[PDB]
C-alpha cells in the first residue's frame, strides 16, 4: 500500500527531468516552448513514467536507467492530450480545471507546441547521454515507441474512436490501441532500459500491461455509473475488473520482490474510488 | 538535364519506397491509412529525397543506402504540410489544384494521420532491416532528424511566423524564420543522406551543411522572385536576383575538392536560380 509514495517519487523524478527540456535555444522560441511546458507541466500523475521505473524495477534494474523512456512515454502522452482536446477532435476548454493549450495560447500554438513534443518524444529516445544503453537497445526502444504512437497504434486507436452500437471486442480493440499500446510501450521501454530483458520476461511484462490498461477502462466506466457496465451489466463488470487484475498479477508470478510496484499498482486500479 | 533526370529516379524510387508504408494493419484502421495515403502520395518533387540520394552519392555510397533517410525526411515534410493547410494555420482549401487532407477527408483525421506520419518518419529510422546503417549511425540520423524537425528547427520556424504577423521583419529576421522554418529539415535531408553512404566524416559533413545552407536560402529568395515581407519588396527584384546568384555561389564553393558523383548537388544550386 505504498504505491501512493511510489508514485510520487515517479512523478517528482520525470518532472524534474521533463522540466529540464522546455528551455528556448533563442528568444524568438520563448512563446513555443512556453506553451509546450505549459502542456506538459500540469501536475499530471504520470502513470506512464511511473510503469517505466517499475518495469524496469521489475527485471533489477536501476529506475535512473529507466529516466529517458519515462520522459518519452509522457511527452508522447502530453502531445496526444493537447490534440485530442482541439475544436476539431474533442473540442475541450478545460483538462484537470485549467484551460487546454488552446485556450490558454491559440489553436495554431496548441497543434505546434503538441508537434513538437512529439519529435523532442524521438529526440530523448536517441539521446545517448540521455539515453545510455546499448545502442540496440536505444533503437529498439525508439521502434517500439514509433509503433505505439502512430498510426498502428495510439493515433490508429484514436481515428477507431472517431469512426467508431459496437459490442464487447470492438470496444476492447479501440481500447487496445488508444491507450493500450502506449501503456504496453511504457512497460517494454522500462524493462529494454532495465539491461535485463529477455523474450520470457518481455512476455510476462506485456501480458501484464495488456491486462492493466484494460482494467483501467473497466474501472473507470464503473466508477462514472457503450460501456462497459452497459455491456455486461454493473455487477459483472465489477467481476471483469477483478478478472483482469488477476490476470495482470499471474503474468508477474515468478518475478522477485523487486516487481512489488507493478502488483500494488494492479490491484489500486481496481480498488480506486 | 541531367539534373532533372536524376530527380526522376529519386521520385520514382522514394515513391515505390513511401507508398508501401500505408496499408491498414487492420480494417477499421482503413481510412486513417488512406488520408495518410492521401497525403504523401501527391506527386510532389521529392527534392528532401534527391537531396539525402545526392548527398549520400557526393561522398561515394550506393544511392539505394538512403531509401529510410529518403522516406523519413519527405514524411516529416508532408506531416507538416498536412497541419499548416489547417483552418486555425494556413486555412487552405487546395494543393496544387487538390483538395487539401482535411477538407478530402476531415480536420480530425487529417490531424491524425499526419501526427502518424511524424511518428512514422521515426519509426522507418529505427528500422534496421529498412535502414540498415551502423547503429550509431541509425541514432545519429535519428537525433538529427528529430532535432530539426521539433521546436528548435521546422516546428520553431512554425511558431517564429505566427509570431511575426503585423511586425515588419528585417532581412535578417526573415531569414532566421526561413532557417528554422525550411533550412533545418533541408541541412537534415543533405545530412542523414550523408550518414546513409556510410564514409561521412566530420570535414565533408561540415562543408556539406554550408552547402545545404546556401541552396536552402537560394530556394527562397527564387519562390519570391518567380511569384514577381519578401525577398524582392526588401531588396529589390534586381539585388533579390543577384543575392540568389550568390547563394549558388557559396553551394558550389562548399563543394570544393569533392568528386564527381558530386555533380547531382552542384547541378541543383544552378537548377535553384534557373
Ligand atoms: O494510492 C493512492 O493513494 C494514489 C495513487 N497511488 O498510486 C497511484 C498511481 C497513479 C495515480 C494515483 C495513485
Ligand atoms: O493518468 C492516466 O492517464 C490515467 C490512469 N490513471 O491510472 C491508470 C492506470 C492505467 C492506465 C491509465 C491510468
Ligand atoms: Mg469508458
Ligand atoms: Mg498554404
Ligand atoms: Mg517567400
Amino acid at each position: 500500500s505504498m504505491i501512493a509514495a511510489y508514485q510520487a517519487r515517479c512523478q517528482a523524478r520525470v518532472d524534474a527531468a521533463l522540466d529540464a527540456l522546455f528551455v528556448a535555444p533563442r528568444e524568438e522560441l520563448q512563446r513555443l516552448y512556453e506553451a509546450m511546458r505549459y502542456s506538459v507541466m500540469n501536475g499530471g500523475k504520470r502513470v506512464r513514467p511511473l510503469l517505466a521505473y517499475a518495469a524496469c524495477e521489475a527485471l533489477g534494474g536501476a529506475p535512473q536507467r529507466a529516466d529517458a523512456a519515462a520522459c518519452a512515454v509522457e511527452l508522447i502522452h502530453a502531445y496526444s492530450l493537447v490534440h485530442d482536446d482541439l475544436p476539431a477532435m474533442d473540442d475541450d476548454d478545460l483538462r484537470r480545471g485549467q484551460p487546454t493549450t488552446h485556450r490558454a495560447f491559440d489553436e495554431a500554438t496548441a497543434i505546434l507546441a503538441a508537434d513538437g513534443l512529439q519529435a523532442l518524444a524521438f529526440e530523448v529516445l536517441a539521446d545517448t547521454r540521455r539515453n545510455p544503453q546499448e545502442h540496440a537497445v536505444c533503437l529498439e526502444m525508439l521502434t517500439r515507441l514509433a509503433r505505439a504512437a502512430g498510426s498502428a497504434g495510439m493515433v490508429g486507436g484514436q481515428a477507431i474512436d472517431l469512426g467508431s452500437a459496437l459490442d464487447q471486442a470492438a470496444l476492447e480493440v479501440m481500447h487496445r490501441h488508444k491507450t493500450g499500446a502506449l501503456i504496453e510501450a511504457s512497460v517494454r521501454l522500462g524493462a529494454l532500459a532495465s539491461g535485463r530483458a529477455e523474450p520470457a520476461s518481455l512476455a510476462a511484462l506485456e501480458r501484464y500491461a495488456e491486462a492493466i490498461g484494460l482494467a483501467f477502462q473497466v474501472q473507470d466506466d464503473i466508477l462514472d455509473v457503450p460501456t462497459y457496465p452497459a455491456l455486461l451489466g454493473l455487477e459483472a463488470a465489477k467481476g471483469y475488473a477483478l478478472e483482469l487484475r488477476d490476470l495482470a498479477l499471474a503474468a508477474l508470478d515468478g518475478f522477485p520482490p523487486s516487481a512489488d510496484p507493478l502488483r500494488q499498482l494492479a490491484r489500486y486500479i481496481v480498488e480506486r474510488r
